């Protein structure tokens, strides 16, 4: 008994003030329409076995002659296209809507959802697994709403501060998914760990709708700082002179420790402390941490000792 069959969405998502656009083909083996319907939350009465409630449109009352001013709109025809429009949507439209059907001698209810919440409902950013330094990355923003009587737009905010990176906005309308997405490139820098990222929810005027925030997790090499004792860097040989290393940031957490001197690892230095009780006049030159951990390694800044 497949004689009726439906393409369009199951469920379709707004909120009040805005509108909806709800994309819906239809073939019925039998013939062309003879009647159209729109129920909101019709119950069905089990002694008179008919339909009741609330009728939001009627093919032979408000269709014979289209308004254009009417809210609720058919704009479909007789045998392919059952697309309604709602302009603007109220909170009070939220349910099941019922797409009462006629024929020749046969009929049809066909069931469609329309979840309209009383304050715009928030987007989604989907993050990357891994975001790594250097590495462009792809953030998307996706939000389950697109109507053409209610242009949209998604706004990328980085602490608080919109992003210079440009962004592309698609919008999908169809039988199948509706929904305005947003996806921006940028390289991330080791100092985008921990911070911030919005993407905001505005209409046509830039008035702040809603917004979703998440917090990047960089991984980067470990950013390290260098002291040394005595701060000018001058000594006589045999005197001591010591040398401390801090990492200042890494992400993950660090795993090795190693030292250099002009580019020479002085070996058994698995420390951050660098200790020359006796110095002599050979010394004397740049010297710098490595601190390495699963991102790679990370080399401090260079002091010169000049003894
Ligand atoms: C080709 C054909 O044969 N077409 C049938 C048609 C169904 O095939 C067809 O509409 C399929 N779609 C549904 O069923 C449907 C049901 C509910 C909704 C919906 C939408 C929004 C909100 C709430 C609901 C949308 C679709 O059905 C009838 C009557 C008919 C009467 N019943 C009673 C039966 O007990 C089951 N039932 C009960 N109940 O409590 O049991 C309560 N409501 C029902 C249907 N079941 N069918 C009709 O005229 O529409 C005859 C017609 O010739
Ligand atoms: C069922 O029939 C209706 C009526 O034609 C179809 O609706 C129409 O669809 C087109 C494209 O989907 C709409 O065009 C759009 O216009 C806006 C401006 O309002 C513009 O910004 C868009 O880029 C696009 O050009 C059109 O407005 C819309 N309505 C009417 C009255 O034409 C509907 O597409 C049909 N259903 C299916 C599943 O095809």
């Amino acid at each position: 008994s497949s004689k009726w069959v439906f393409e369009h969405p199951e469920t379709l998502y707004a909120w009040e003030g805005a509108c909806v656009w709800i994309p819906c083909t239809y073939r019925a083996l039998d013939g062309d329409l003879e009647s159209f319907i729109l129920f909101h939350n019709p119950e069905y009465n089990k002694a008179t076995s008919k339909f009741d409630g609330t009728r939001l449109y009627e093919s032979t009352k408000d269709g014979k002659v289209p308004s254009e001013q009417k809210r609720v709109q058919f704009l479909g025809d007789k045998n392919k296209n059952c697309t309604l429009s709602i302009h603007p949507v109220h909170l009070a439209d939220s349910g099941q809507l019922g797409l009462r059907m006629e024929s020749k001698t046969e009929k049809w209810m066909e069931r469609i959802h329309l979840a309209v919440s009383e304050r715009p409902f928030p987007p989604h950013i989907q993050l990357p697994p891994e975001i790594q330094e250097s590495q462009e990355v792809t953030l998307t923003c996706l939000l389950a709403f697109s109507c053409y009587g209610y242009p949209i737009q998604l706004q990328w905010l980085l602490e608080g501060v919109p992003m210079r990176q440009a962004a592309v906005t698609s919008t999908s309308l169809t039988i199948k998914s509706v929904f305005t997405r947003s996806e921006l490139k940028f390289s991330p820098q080791w100092s985008h760990h921990g911070k911030i990222v919005t993407c905001q929810l505005q209409d046509a005027d830039g008035k702040f709708l809603s917004a979703d925030t998440v917090q990047l997790n960089v991984k980067h090499t470990p950013k390290l700082e260098i002291k040394v004792t005595p701060s000018d860097a001058i000594v006589r040989e045999g005197d001591s002179v010591t040398m401390t290393c801090e990492v200042s940031s890494s992400n993950p957490e660090y795993t090795t420790v190693s030292w250099l001197k002009d580019g020479t690892s002085l070996k058994k230095q698995n420390t951050f402390t660098l200790n020359l009780r006796e110095v002599t006049k050979d010394q004397s030159g740049k010297y710098c941490c490595q601190v390495s951990n699963d991102v790679g390694p990370g080399r401090s800044e260079e002091v010169f000792l000049q003894v």
